[PDB]
C-alpha cells in the first residue's frame, strides 16, 4: 500500500487469531500493543516518550501481519493508549517513507 | 528521497534561522520542538504521549524548510527530548508510507 499521512495511519495487523487497529509508527524504535494476553515468558524493558517513561513487557519472536504482511519479531505489551507499530516491524514487511 | 527504518529517520531541517535535526514522524498528529523563540503570538496547549502529557506553546504559520523542502504550518515548543516533524507538516511535503 501507499499510505497518506492526512489521518493517522492506522491499519489493521492480526496477533493470536484477533484483528486488531494500530498506528504505522516512524518514529518509533519499537512496537507497542495494548494490554492483552501472549504466550511465553517475558522480560521487563522502559521506554521513554513525550510524557516520560513507562514499564512494559518485552516479548521475542511473536507473529503478527500487518495489512496481510507476516512478521515476526519483538513485541512490547503494556499501558499505551494506542497500538503502535514502530521501526522494528515495519523494516520487516519492507516499509519506506518516501517524498 | 527514499527513506529506509532500520534507524531512526533524522533530518535536517531549518526554521526560525536555526538549523535542527528532527525525527520525522508518523505517529505524531502536531511538529513539536525543543523550546525556542518563533515569531508571534503562541498560546498553551496539552499534547499526550508515552507517559502522560507535557504543556508546550503553539506557533501557527511557522515557515520550515524540511530536507530543503518548504513548508508551513503550526510548530509547538517545548520539553520534548527529541524534535519530532508530524503528519501537519508531513503531508505539505508529499511524505508517504510505503510498502
Ligand atoms: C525508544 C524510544 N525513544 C527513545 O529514544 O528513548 C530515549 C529517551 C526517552 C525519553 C526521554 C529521553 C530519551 C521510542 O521509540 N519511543 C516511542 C515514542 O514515544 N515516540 C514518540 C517520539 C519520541 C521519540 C523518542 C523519544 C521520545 C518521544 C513518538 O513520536 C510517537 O510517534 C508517539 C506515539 C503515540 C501515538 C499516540 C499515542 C501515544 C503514543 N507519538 C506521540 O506521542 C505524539 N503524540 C501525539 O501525536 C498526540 C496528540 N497524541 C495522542 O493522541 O495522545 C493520546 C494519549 C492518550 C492517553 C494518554 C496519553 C496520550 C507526539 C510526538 C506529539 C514509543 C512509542 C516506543
Ligand atoms: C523562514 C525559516 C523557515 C524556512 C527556511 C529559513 C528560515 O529558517
Ligand atoms: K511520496
Ligand atoms: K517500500
Amino acid at each position: 500500500p501507499q499510505i497518506t499521512l492526512w489521518k493517522r495511519p492506522l491499519v489493521t495487523i492480526k496477533i493470536g487469531g484477533q484483528l486488531k487497529e494500530a498506528l504505522l509508527d516512524t518514529g518509533a524504535d519499537d512496537t507497542v500493543l495494548e494490554e492483552m494476553n501472549l504466550p511465553g515468558r517475558w522480560k521487563p524493558k522502559m521506554i521513554g516518550g513525550i510524557g516520560g517513561f513507562i514499564k512494559v513487557r518485552q516479548y521475542d519472536q511473536i507473529l503478527i501481519e500487518i495489512c496481510g504482511h507476516k512478521a515476526i519479531g519483538t513485541v512490547l505489551v503494556g499501558p499505551t493508549p494506542v497500538n503502535i507499530i514502530g521501526r522494528n516491524l515495519l523494516t520487516q514487511i519492507g516499509c519506506t517513507l518516501n517524498f
